[PDB]
């Protein structure tokens, strides 16, 4: 459809206003290239025996040298125009593909959105700048070879002024009942596609009752209705060119019976009907090219589309006001009741939930009901539907989301590491705020300084590309690092931890006691030895807290 | 790299032979409809005369109708070798992958695994075909083309022919350039992507962090990075054509000074010269194909030798003969020593124990090690690696897979679907051998009778993924109709994730109570009923069995 997209191409205009006069060029060095064919034939090898045939190689050595050094101008500067617009395309999503609340991030795609950044991104200028190469360099020499037409020999090239209209209709018409035979058949192509993953999905329970035989036979049944659909898709593919050059020869047919007339006789030399009958034979490329611009300024903007709404899907909230330096106050639940987004059941239930400043609080059971939620309501990863988290005596949605974040720090087994040195890892932003000494001390209040200095460079090795791939008790350990050198006052755990910890259990207590010996945690705990260690233990599912009381009290209902 | 894929081609020889001489027609047409080109200007408007311009059209229609049906015949029979050698794959591959056992697909190849079937296949011959389409075409054209310089102008072809392997190296090296820089681009381009998509995966973490321009600046930097390595991408590739046809024009401008270097030269008519010219501006599109013949053709093959090594991978092993109707007899684990695959670290010790006839003993402990492990080898999945496990007096190598796997029927959570109907999905692989009826007293049995009628066409109506859907209470539904469906003696059983009820857990403690009264359980355990409603328990964690006693002294360990 016709849109904007313009703003993010007009400081990169001077690179596209050089793709008007290089492709145009091409289209004129195609085409006075060709009609160099007149005096090589009717003058040189004709009437004279040279001196014109000496002349025009030159100039065609020099036209061509302008059709190449144009062409790769063009298809530079194009290229130029399409990588400041894909790079400004990227970024800006990127800049708003981390604005966007966790709700889009699960449920709604997992991967997509790498396409999203690497493959849809690519095909806004890879089908819209290629649109815009054909109309210009494809969509010149239509104009130069009518121009041509009316300079040589005028009276036969009315009849075929009258009959581009014709083959160009021709064209639309076949190009437009094989794309609907391609649309509908493609997407039944992709249900038998989805048959193959459902049957290799299952191995286990496909091989556990003997249905092998029975498999294969069925996907006898889908493999033949796969190739049997591509056999229409390729038919109906291959039978519209033979049909567009049919069509086109019927032209060659009326424009041939026009100069069996007399009447046209004794105005076209041996160069002139040379001239003409090559342009015509050249302009059955550009045509075919012409006509479909709209089918690809058109796709590839209708899959712009997709990254034009999420570039402008909303934000999460930041209605916040009061920055939040550090909260060791108390925290605090007030009739907290959440719903997960896309879903119906409450989550939560009116919940009140007296965290002491300092002391942990272990949420048991593993039901998962309301129990994994409960820390995304303090990060503000979920929002709030319903109640009041008190924060230093004032609900979260006031203070400031970057101050709330930088306030709590998420510390699981299941912590994913980034592409960059282990020292920035731990000190990741602010890296200006903290010195190499204080990251080293951190590693070692966490008990951490083995696993860092165990390596080559030790202090920067590289973490991201699997330059050691550290073991998730070992990313749980980087992750308290994280956590020493922020000092982050309110602490979450979500103690995923259940392998077995070779001493980075004693290394993991240790954490979480300078952790909790000041700053709360909210903990989700698995290890009973921690549990019992809890002051307040709360097991909390079905919506609702299903006690207050500690290890004294938690053998009531599963303990 | 040469072949093999022909005997999977061979008998599909009618369309091959079928193309061949639909394609060097094809080429002969075009070579013909250019020859034709002297006629029209050497006897036609050069000496006075209509005859040579009333069938002159006539013959331009009849060598484009030969084109078209040709190029019609020639695109469909040979996707009629590309639909039953790419249909031949496919049916070969999933009978055979069907085979390989499920420690393959399980984090060796999970995700690939339909990109082998449905992407890559059909580009094994979506490309080597293609070379039978340009190395006949357009390798004839070629042929072509030359015999009919040689029939009408010697003197000049001949220095034609000897330059034609100037230009052809020529166009060899530079796509051999092309090729040598697109591949490091490519790779530096998918480094890239990997690097937004460890931003992007993160997105936990690259919140609860302070604030996000640290990552925006550290994105802007490496998209920088795409832009700059995608300017030398279209860098190489703009280099190629404009090199190619400067040097095609090289030659078109030394043989046109050969035409005017000696006296004897100039003796070559409009019409000659015209079909020699353009004949030369036609060769200069078979030979940029023929040339890279080699670069689709080993593109092809290379990707069909990655198939070819899946299909020749070890299907699981089956050398057993016995094949057990029913595994009445007691079932024995003795000192069982086994890792999981494609790992080294040891999962199960040494462990003696033995499951009661008609009776079951239960799993406890979350570590995850020797609990769904030791679920497996009951059905061989993942073979020993030493320790005989014992069933009625023999053991797994002496059975047959089919009939061993038929014992134990499975029952989870995650239990898939057939997009079959239910009526086929409950009886899968055993269509024959039940009576509708049958279904119907398993469904009540089962108390699956509700699922069942509750949908639309209710007893035939269809489940999968692309049909109704269900939700996870409802599959273990299904899955405990599918065991109470006659044999299931050696019962493997989840109950892992305990999810809430609406009185359906009476219906599967029932259900489950009813398949147990007969045939023996492995549980394992997260619903405490069933570990009091159990003969025995064997609590396994840690990698080895901890205490195999009942619920009273289980509660010495974790409970
Ligand atoms: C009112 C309207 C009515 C008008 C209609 C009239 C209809 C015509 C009537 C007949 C009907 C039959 C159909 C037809 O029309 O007949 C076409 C050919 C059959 C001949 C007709 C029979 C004659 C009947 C008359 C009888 C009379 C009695 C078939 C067709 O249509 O082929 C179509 C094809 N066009 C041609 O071949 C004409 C080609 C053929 C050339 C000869 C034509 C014969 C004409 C002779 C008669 C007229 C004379 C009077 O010549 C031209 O173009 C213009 C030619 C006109 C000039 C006349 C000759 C010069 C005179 C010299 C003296 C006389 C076109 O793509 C080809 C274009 O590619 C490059 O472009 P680039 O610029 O590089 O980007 C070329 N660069 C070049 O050639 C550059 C050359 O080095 C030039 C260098 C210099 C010359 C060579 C020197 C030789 C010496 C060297 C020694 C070894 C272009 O040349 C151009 O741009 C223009 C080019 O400069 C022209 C040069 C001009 C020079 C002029 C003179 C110079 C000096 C002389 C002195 C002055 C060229 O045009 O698109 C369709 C789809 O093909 C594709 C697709 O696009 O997807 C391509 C492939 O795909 C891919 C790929 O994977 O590789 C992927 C793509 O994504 C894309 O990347 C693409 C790239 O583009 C490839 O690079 O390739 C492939 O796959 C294919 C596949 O089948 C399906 O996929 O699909 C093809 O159809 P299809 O294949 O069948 O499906």
């Amino acid at each position: 459809t016709f849109r904007r997209l313009w703003p993010t191409i007009a400081p990169f205009k001077a690179g596209l206003i050089v793709a008007g006069v290089a492709l145009i060029l091409n289209a004129a060095s195609d085409t006075f290239m060709l009609s160099l064919l007149k005096p090589l034939l009717d003058d040189g090898f004709g009437k004279t025996d040279r001196s014109v045939l000496v002349w025009m190689p030159l100039v065609v050595i020099g036209l061509m040298i302008l059709r190449g050094i144009t062409s790769y101008v063009s298809s530079y500067c194009i290229s130029w125009v399409s990588g400041k617009v894909v790079m400004t395309m990227r970024r800006r999503l990127f800049g708003h593909m981390m604005g966007m609340p966790v709700s889009f991030f699960d449920k709604q795609s997992t991967g997509t959105l790498l396409s999203r950044i690497t493959y849809d991104s690519e095909q806004v200028a890879s089908s819209s700048s290629g649109a815009l190469i054909t109309v210009v360099r494809e969509g010149a020499s239509i104009i130069g070879l009518f121009i041509m037409m009316f300079y040589y020999s005028w009276q036969l090239s009315i009849i075929l002024i009258v009959l581009a209209p014709i083959v160009s209709i021709a064209i639309r018409v076949v190009s437009k009942r094989f794309r609907n035979i391609s649309k509908n058949m493609q997407n039944t192509m992709g249900q038998v596609t989805t048959s193959a993953e459902q049957m290799l999905k299952g191995h286990k329970e496909v091989l556990i009752f003997g249905g092998q035989e029975v498999e294969t036979k069925r996907f006898d049944k889908v493999s033949n209705r796969m190739r049997l659909q591509g056999m229409k898709m390729v038919s109906a593919s291959s039978i519209s060119d033979p049909i567009i050059q049919l069509i086109a020869s019927l032209a060659l047919a009326f424009v041939l019976y026009a100069a069996s007339f007399p009447s046209v006789m004794d105005s076209l030399t041996a160069g002139t009907i040379t001239v003409v009958f090559s342009s015509m034979i050249a302009l059955m490329r550009p045509l075919k090219s012409l006509t479909n611009v709209n089918a690809q300024f058109q796709r590839g903007m209708a899959a712009c589309q997709t990254l034009f709404t999420i570039l402008d899907s909303e934000q999460e909230k930041d209605e916040g006001k009061r920055v939040i330096e550090r909260a060791t106050g108390d925290v605090e639940f007030r009739n907290v009741t959440f719903t997960y987004p896309g879903r119906d059941v409450p989550a939560l239930r009116n919940i009140n939930l007296k965290i002491p400043a300092g002391k942990t609080v272990a949420l048991v059971g593993r039901s998962g009901s309301g129990k994994s939620t409960i820390a995304s309501l303090i990060t503000r990863f979920y929002d709030i539907d319903e109640g009041e988290i008190l924060m230093d005596g004032h609900d979260l949605r006031e203070y400031t989301l970057a101050s709330l974040r930088n306030q709590v720090a998420l510390v699981s087994q299941n912590v994913h590491l980034f592409n960059d040195t282990v020292a920035n890892n731990i000190a990741y932003a602010r890296t200006e705020q903290y010195s190499r000494e204080q990251i080293e001390e951190a590693a070692r209040m966490a008990y951490a300084m083995d696993f860092i200095n165990k390596m080559d460079n030790g202090l920067d090795t590289v973490i991201g590309e699997n330059g050691v791939l550290l073991s998730g008790g070992q990313r749980q350990r980087i992750a308290i690092a994280r956590a020493l050198l922020r000092d982050s006052p309110i602490l979450i755990l979500d103690e995923a931890t259940s392998a077995l910890d070779t001493e980075s259990e004693r290394a993991i207590q240790a954490a979480l006691d300078e952790l909790q010996k000041n700053r709360t945690s909210l903990v989700i705990a698995h290890r009973l030895s921690t549990i019992e260690k809890a002051d307040e233990i709360v097991v909390v599912e079905d919506g609702v807290i299903v006690e207050r009381g500690t290890h004294n009290d938690l053998l009531e209902h599963r303990g």
